[PDB]
This record gives structure tokens, C-alpha cells and sequence, in this order.
């Protein structure tokens, strides 16, 4: 477990004017002890309920980032939060855990690169964080 957060904060976004809230740049939803989703393009938050986002629209649990869990209420690609994003997930160690090193650790990284429907960004062997991009959440 861990606290969810967003950046810009919900209060920052509420203080934006009408043109600004339709194109929020750098929008990031994170959760302590899990990781983060950084949206890569400006997002229109004018019709999203910022008080019912965490755990409802964006769900972060260890090794699991989900955006729009209800298939009947998921906008098309390019609308809302269904847009390109950079996802960074803690706890992405080799199957044998944080102590795996050497040749197996090299192959682990190569297998992370091949995970379908992701574009590998990085793997940090010290922290166990795997980062990758997605084009959308469809």
C-alpha cells in the first residue's frame, strides 16, 4: 500500500482556467511503493472528477497500472487519459528476486524489452524499477 498523488495537484488543476484544464501538460499519477503513470501529451481534464480518480480511473497496485477499468466507460484512443504514457513500476526484479545478477539479469532485461504492447524505456537493477511506454490503454 501507499498514498496516491497527482501532479499537477488536484488543487493546481482546479485553479487553472478553462483553456488550461483542457490541455494539462506533465500530468502524472503515482502511488507510493508502486510507481507512476506520466502522460506524454497534454490531457483534457475538464470533464474528469479529480476527487474520484485514484483507485477508480487510475489504479496502481504493485506491478499493475490500469487506466479506465470499466470497459463500457473508457473513452476512445486520444481522448481523456487514453493517450500515450510512460509507466514506471517498482518490484520488477527477475523472477528469482532482487539478488539475481550476472547473465540471468542480462536476460531478464532482454525479456522486459520483449513484453508485448510495451516500448521498453529502462530497467534499473539497483531499484528494481522497469519503465516503459504505451501508446494508449486500449
Amino acid at each position: 500500500s501507499g498514498a496516491y498523488w497527482m501532479s499537477p495537484t488536484a488543487d493546481d488543476i482546479r485553479a487553472m482556467n478553462r483553456m488550461q484544464r483542457q490541455r494539462v501538460v506533465g500530468f502524472t499519477v503515482g502511488r507510493e511503493n508502486v510507481g507512476s503513470v506520466q502522460f506524454k501529451v497534454p490531457v483534457d481534464l475538464s470533464n474528469i472528477n479529480l476527487d474520484d480518480l485514484f483507485g477508480t480511473i487510475v489504479i496502481l497496485e504493485p506491478r499493475s497500472a490500469t487506466v479506465y477499468p470499466n470497459a463500457a466507460k473508457k473513452p476512445p484512443m486520444g481522448k481523456g487519459l487514453n493517450v500515450p504514457a510512460l509507466i514506471s513500476l517498482e518490484h520488477s526484479w527477475p523472477r528469482g528476486g532482487p539478488t539475481i545478477k550476472g547473465r540471468r539479469l542480462e536476460r531478464h532485461i532482454e525479456r522486459l524489452k520483449s513484453i508485448p504492447d510495451t516500448t521498453f524505456e529502462s530497467y534499473d537493477p539497483e531499484t528494481g524499477v522497469w519503465a516503459f511506454s504505451v501508446e494508449h490503454f486500449a
